């Protein structure tokens, strides 16, 4: 896209083939930001179109995250180039002070989550499911950080309405919604209760932000409480009519 704008470079993850796709993209950002908290700012922005990564080759990196092997070459199939198409309006997240790694994180499993989405869908519930798309990108066009690492700041799209949290990451019940919980069980019960899908939030069956617990507790981010989160969900859970329309074991 021509007009005036900042360059960056967007990485997008596939949690079908285990890797990620490297892009570049061009986007016009809002000096003020729309939202605020103690950990995070958010800023209204419009893409100026998506395109390959060529232009900026990644080189051989000792440090950064990803590494090479974890890349995927081939970059032809992704949901950016659609989705943050020429024109689209779009959210982008800043945050203060954590580390790249864990950046990269957030985007892997917001997308494990969405696939997870689409296994639920599969078994053909009243209520279907969608986790949005996220991305992790680079501004480039912007000075470093006091550290050697470029600006980094993941992006998402517009969630248009009145955001409701359903259950939280440490077994809370905010909802007499049942869907969310089903949900959350299902992703339990067929992970061979290897993992959850909790904090499920968002405008009506639209979700973003959530949060997986392991039982190891490794991976998944700060947020990941492993055991702990697992049994907090555990012992607040009453299952109901979907629970049951999904054959889902009583019992966890
Ligand atoms: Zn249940």
């Amino acid at each position: 896209s021509s007009e005036t704008g900042e360059m960056g470079i967007l990485w997008e993850f596939d949690p079908i083939i285990n890797k990620w796709i490297r892009l570049s993209m061009k986007l016009k950002v809002e000096r003020k930001p729309f939202a605020e908290g103690a950990l995070r700012e958010a800023y209204h922005t419009v893409s100026l179109g998506v395109g390959t990564d060529e232009n900026y080759p990644l080189g051989t990196t000792t440090k950064l995250f990803p590494p090479i092997e974890m890349i995927s070459p081939i970059s032809k199939n992704n949901e950016a180039m659609t989705q943050l198409k020429n024109g689209t309006k779009f959210v982008l997240k800043l945050y203060k002070k954590a580390s790249r790694e864990l950046y990269f994180e957030d985007v892997k499993m917001q997308m494990v989550c969405r696939d997870w989405g689409n296994k639920f869908n599969q078994k053909k519930p009243p209520k279907k499911i969608e986790f949005l798309m996220s991305w992790v990108v680079e501004l480039i066009d912007r000075s470093p950080s006091s550290n050697g690492q470029p600006i980094l700041c993941s992006i998402e799209p517009l969630l248009v309405g009145e955001f409701k949290k359903n259950n939280s990451n440490y077994g809370a019940v905010l909802t007499n919604r049942s869907t969310p919980q089903a949900f959350s069980h299902f992703t339990y019960e067929l992970s061979n209760k290897q993992m959850i899908v909790v904090d499920i939030q968002g405008v009506d069956d639209l979700y973003t932000d959530p949060q997986i617990h392991t039982p190891d507790g490794k991976g998944f981010g700060l947020g990941n409480l492993g055991k702990a989160g697992i049994n907090k969900f555990i012992t607040t859970h009453k299952c109901n009519a979907v629970c049951a329309l999904l054959d889902l074991d009583v019992k966890l």
